[PDB]
């Protein structure tokens, strides 16, 4: 590529392999939403919350893609995993679930800037810094308050501790 | 001090001790604050309310070395001892731990009241009983109040009672 | 913490340090502006000033308590050493004082930078970096002109020198 | 008089004295501010800041007048003897001159405040601490920092103290 310029092979591959991460991110997260629609559910703002992390996954992953076009490395897609269940028993633990997804996503994004840090690619090293590092502390962060909170409740009861922290918190 | 009349060494001296209390009454309310925003305690609203109370501490306590300087009197800031604590257990303990300290300032206060109007100071104790002595009795009645609510709740279940007390009377 | 992910000990322990020491400067900075208030000192401009930097200290501090949370760190809030002085001499020494405040700031910051970095803390070290350090060499320029122009003055007359400083670079 | 209630007449008796010292003092700076507006002194500014003082004691003469109608008292009026001066020397005299005056208003103050409190007429000592007593303070702050100013400067060059205090200070 004549625009290609400090960018190493395995950067390249490194970003190949984060956005299938997140395209399976947001897959993961797609099906949690359809879940909680379900009508013997029926938790409509878990749904709303976790369509919307849904949508923040696939834009992460859609400006790698651009990144990597940027840069003059060559974008190969892969096929999307589906998400390892279909039923995800509650609203408490699908929010350990998500917790537990947005620190292996967080680890790769960390394994990823490790590498271009090593490849001395200070442009890919920013360019992960922000937003994609920030934005996963923040949701790590926010996911571990959400999970305390509906712990909390559902020590009383569950049924009653789902439907007001999908009133509350999620409302 | 060329403007300094009518003003006894004694309410100069009271003045520093009290500019030092409001400090360290405002750090506590900061520990308290931080404690709320732990992932595992998750209380926004209690920290809220705790920041709000350590910013008026810290806006009193620069207020009277105002009054120190106004008066011809000399500021003497000494070190603020950290809080007590670092861990507040729950919104009930810190509610109760608040309530005790704000009736030790207001001890503190009344007796700096005491030092003025003993001294003849006219000035003085008029400054102190607004917006000092009434902001004072304003917040005791609603920790206690806040106190008493929550206990209510807390015989039911600690857990939800925190949520939605948070929730409904901190929000 | 269930929160807590690429977060050494070593950058939890300093982040507690360097907290202490934000609020530290914050307290000599109120120092200053408050006897730059005295009716015998009377330069309100200087007060104003360093009653400025005071405020931007202490949000620092609690900036810097508020990304421990955010990383699943704990705070531990140690006594706020009281200044070294109470009497600030003249507009100059004052400003004198603060270059030199701001610098040792400065190296702590840089420190803690390196330690985030030896530990390959990318989230640290971009947090660091805007708006810390950058504000931090922006003060200490700022700080160094206005010493310069105030040393300008001084050698033709010192009372001069402050009243005029106050009024146009101050005012 | 039907009116009057808990109204001793040391206390209508010292309320008659202070108003002719307030008319004695508003004289005192209407003489000078008719000082600097002479030709041979030009200080347009300080002679504005005379006249101003000059309008605040006239009006406080009245609303003491007033109080003492309210009350039930009865005013009189004695005659208002003439400044001790007709020249004013220079902006720092008088200034000096006029902190001096504050003060021993200030005295009268709190000395009638005393005789209030002794006679245990709240509505009487709640009267006079504001706005008398607090303007009062604020005035004499106001004053030693003006004077310190000025100071600073004629250690210079009185001609150009006044000059420069004239125009940033006053105006």
């Amino acid at each position: 590529s004549q625009v290609r310029q400090n960018f190493h092979q395995d950067c390249e591959a490194g970003l190949n392999r984060t956005v299938n991460l997140k395209f399976h991110s947001s897959y993961v997260y797609l099906s949690m939403a359809s879940y909680f629609n379900r009508d013997d559910v029926a938790l409509s703002n878990f749904a709303k919350f976790f369509r919307e992390r849904s949508e923040e996954e696939k834009e992460h992953a859609e400006k790698l893609i651009e990144y990597q076009n940027q840069r003059g490395g060559r974008v190969f897609l892969q096929s999307v995993e589906k998400p390892e269940r279909d039923d995800w028993a509650n609203g408490l633990e699908a929010l350990q679930t998500a917790l537990k997804l947005q620190k292996s996503v967080n680890q790769a994004l960390l394994d990823l800037h490790a590498v271009a840090a090593d490849k001395s690619d200070p442009h890919m090293t920013d360019f992960l810094e922000s937003p994609y590092l920030s934005e996963s502390v923040e949701t790590i962060k926010k996911l571990g308050d959400h999970i305390t909170s509906l712990k909390k409740l559902w020590s009383s009861h569950p049924g009653m501790a789902e439907y007001l922290f999908n009133k509350h918190t999620l409302g």
